[PDB]
């Protein structure tokens, strides 16, 4: 059907390729990250936003593999198509998700717009050689 | 964290499993009426409801769900454990998918009381015995 | 009962968890920095902060569990008991005792937004792979 | 640093020391009842009271020294020495916890001013002499 | 005829060359930011810009030169020539492909005179002695 | 990506290619109009148009193709895949430039409704049979 | 009779003691520099302030001491004991005569609040480890 | 640099002079003077005035050369020495504390103008001949 | 005749000789951005300014002296003595141009009071000796 | 990069190609006049005019360059490379000063507009064939 | 009569003691500088400041001094006696007139005041133990 | 540099050496004048005037050369190479500074413009000839 997850905030599937895939938090940082930021307006009975809603339907999603990895671990009879099955559900789309999560903690925590021009930013930085790429790479920060 | 995908909609997960398990239509089916239905809102650069917003991931997970069963079959050797990966997929969260691809397909066409107070009616319905009950299930229609 | 000391003043232990160990300075030197800048308001008679009387209860605590280290090194009898028991104590407790201390001495010395803010900021800057985060960590001042 | 945990609560180590060691309940009843009573207040983002706070201090406190006793019966090897530790981590520092749980407790349910009355009136009651002394000792009740 | 491509947006080949020649991006790279950034712009129907439209003669002249090294590796019998023209394509007309579409898309998203004093200023710090310049190359970011 | 040359213009490759393949002048001639009518106008420092931004650049890279093509003649040791490069530099891109330069030369000398307009009627009557055909082409002037 | 030389001038001994030990400059340096700042204003026959009264005093009473250590080296025969009286006075009440005569100069020459927010923030510095500090200890200077 | 003790009240060293070097009460009187007369005074963390911050110094360092005694007697395993040391510190430093403590406690109580009266009138009175003088030397008093 | 080549813009030779033979750029650098950054000023039929004039003319200087060096290198038979004209060429009569080039530029670039407190500052910094010397040398990039 | 050394003064290096190179005086006359004309206008700290900054470049360039000859006749041991350097360095490098000097010595004397037409009349005169050529060549006159 | 070269201006002698003997500039560095600076008004007939006057005082001196060296090296005959003569004008004497060179220069070039306060800032610089001593020591400079 | 000593002040070394060298008072006279009228206005901590300043930079100078004399006096050997240097930093060096003490001296008392007067006068009064000038020298006199 071709939907695209960051269209209807602003970004695209392109837009969050300029970051290189091993940029990005593991499911576990950013899932604490989640919680103990905001775990009161995500266990709330009320649309705060957009963002709050892709986390909830992200973080459900992914529940929804965790527990299918734990049932084909301790289900599935064979080792090695275990290792692959767990493998693959931990790194494939542990990265489309890790993206997702990404995206929609950063948009919350800092601005859109601000998340936005970062992606841009840091594409410029990452496109730059690394004869003339400035050590400091750009970061989302609310400190001088 | 206890997140409930129908906390912020009005309903919980034991307000859609008052439905029977079997009433909810088919993935497929849902995916095509999604599409034939709502196509051109779902793609667009734009919030359009929190409908559109759960619609959208659920359309994005199932599809990531469909690349896993692919990519499971395509690569696991036995066709033994093949086979329980897609059937444990297809049915288990297959059920919860078509529930919240329902709920949200209907409270797009119908509206979301409409949806809401059409569980309460058809699960009471069912509950009732037959010999005191309308004959005929509830149905939920745009009137014809 | 599942209770969190900093959900009271706004954290979490989720939120402090991403600080490393040796981001804290020693206990020892928590604890000076306390006496040296609030001796007069963490032994008057009143609850100047909820700040105040939570490092209040952490230095009492930490004095009772370094009287537990002495006991211990005065009253056990096998090394290798006494040596296990003493560095758990001054090591997993340790730890513990650091990032309380640090955290309710620096809300006094900061503000409790600034520091919970800076915190968020350093939580963003540790969850960057080291190929992509500015060398510099952030500093709190 | 000479810290009085009662001070900022207008009680002092010595007037808690007119109270007998052993009248103080169980470190479970009082963990016990102060769940059953105030679950939900020191679950909260709020400084409900300083005496809510030093409460969660004191719970988390006394759940690091549980998990110490643990830690120590787990991994510890000589049987002597662990018996030793587990036995008096729940005599001598369970005292502490207790007397301090016990004020807390006693004051969020009965009020501040009245746990004060009653030291005073127990500490009369324990110094009357036997053949003056009524068989119901004071309660707060 | 003595046409510059820069003339009209107020730079000179000679401002482009006074960067590094290998300072500038990938034609893939540069190809990627602009499809990802600008993608509905230069596909618009419409007089966005002289960027826009310098861009779209750009993208589609470079995919000409594509289909014609193409056409040559898959056409010619010699390998050496084959080789020899491809090599030529790629590191002659890449380096000028490479300045002009860095120019554009640089220009289009921050600014043609934030571009043309970025021009000056990383060239007067490249010719600049190490020991007597600010230690980390000027780069050019959208954030704050 | 799908960028259309001409759809800032309001042309199409569609639209364009009702005119016949050998109906285009030859790249020296284009050129040479190019430069007798607007040699002012394209070396000049200023956006005069969106025509002359894009003449700019189809006639600088028309250029660059030529040293190309030079470059392989006097470098590329193989007579055979030297003539086939030359040919095809000369042919295949030649024509979908000569294409361009028509279209941008037309639209200034003319009027952008005018070439537009002039494309519709060229269609039509090349679109119908030759013997019901008029002798008289469809011809864009001022006469 | 448990006097604090600090208290009537914002301080106490464990405001001094939180600085390290070695921080202090030396006794014969801060001699000197008193001297080269104040000496007119020590030797008038005025009230100047309380820090000029205290610095009058205390150079005093280390003069004093110099001439307890000039008697007890001249007069005395025991080359150990002449030994341990030299070290003991140059060093135990070396450093206590070279905290005070730090504090008072200093505080004549920036400011009593100055010195206090120095020696606070020179504690907390020098706590703090070193990765998540600035580079530079702090410095007490009047330069603009 | 020669700073004057008593300068900066007033008095010098030679107008303090006039009496006699065994006039001076036992620094055991004058501590004894000073804490049951001026405790709380000397206590406090205010300026109470000059002559207080005087007492402060004087009464701190003779305590810390009290320390150095108590160290010298315990340490030096000399006696000759050890006695030695004590006794020049007893006696050549004990009238140099006795001046400032007398001074400065009978500056608090019955004032310093009157201190100088009274030194004068001393003076005059001992520099009379023996056969000359009335027989009751002047005295500070309130008492007619 | 006693002519200073920076007196009439403010600054002395003993002012500039403080600078480092190693802080200036290379000859190519500083004519690259000589002609990078004002080419339109100094080909124009204008006195655009003293800056500009002295700037044309020590242009002119050292590309006829470089005609010079190919002359010398070409048309001489002793290699050694070819060696040691292209090298004092290039070095010691070429700092001069380094010099004199690198001044009328950053003068154009930054402002001559600029200019000339910043080389005040940096000729305090660098007869400062080293131990008491900062570590980083003043940029002169406003 | 090409540089007139003339047309910012009216005149370019064809229209003074009008002169033969033998008419200009030598370096040392030109020199001379030079100085006793205008030593206290170049030795000023004033930009008087563009000839005196570009006469005080061209005297600082060719004192520099007699340096360079007098090192390479000093330095340089082989007589055949001694003599072509300096014969060079005299003759063909000096034509040049010869004219810059001429020039900006004429247009400090007679005026700019005065010099440009005795170029335009020195041109007709050495054009004019010698049949009618006037022995008297033109020359530059201030009414003697 | 003991007249301190500095108490005109405001500093003392022990206040340029402050700064170690070997921070202060050659004598021909602060010749060079003088000169270069103010060679204009070191020569006019006007009395432009106090510091002019003993710069001019200072600067002959010097010259007097070099006068005296040279004679004694040309004449005496002597080269042991010659050598040690010049040795100790250059030490002494060098080190005597750098000071005041320097501090008349400085004073000049950035301001009394700023000069008598980066005397007191880079005294308590130098006084401060080596480990605690940050890098930077302080400058006389008017950029940022 | 080419610094006169006495251009700010009015004067020249030629105006100072207008006068004979001999008439010049000894450096341990101007001294000893010097202090006795001025010590407490040379050791004050202020400017009084640039006679005061250039007075003090002379003292402090003359100490100097004094230290530089017992220096080469005691340190070097005992050759004739001490007796010349310690001669030439009393004689050569002396005169300038004999010029120099006594113009700021007399300067200070009598005023500069009665010293500017003074020397030209004496030096004029010295020049003519015994037979037609006033029998006795000019002289500063504050009574």
């Amino acid at each position: 059907m071709d939907i695209d997850p960051y269209k209807e905030f602003g970004a695209t599937v392109e837009l969050l390729s300029f970051l290189p895939s091993d940029f990005f938090p593991s499911v576990r940082d950013l899932l604490d990250t989640a919680s103990a930021l905001y775990r009161e307006a995500l266990e709330s009975p009320e649309h705060c936003s957009p963002h709050h809603t892709a986390l909830r339907q992200a973080i459900l999603c992914w529940g929804e593999l965790m527990t299918l990895a734990t049932w084909v671990g301790v289900n599935l009879e064979d080792p090695a198509s275990r290792d692959l099955v767990v493998s693959y559900v931990n790194t494939n789309m542990g990265l489309k998700f890790r993206q997702l999560l990404w995206f929609h903690i950063s948009c919350l925590t800092f601005g859109r717009e601000t998340v936005i021009e970062y992606l841009v930013s840091f594409g410029v930085w990452i496109r730059t050689p690394p004869a003339y790429r400035p050590p400091n790479a750009p970061i989302l920060s609310t400190l001088p």
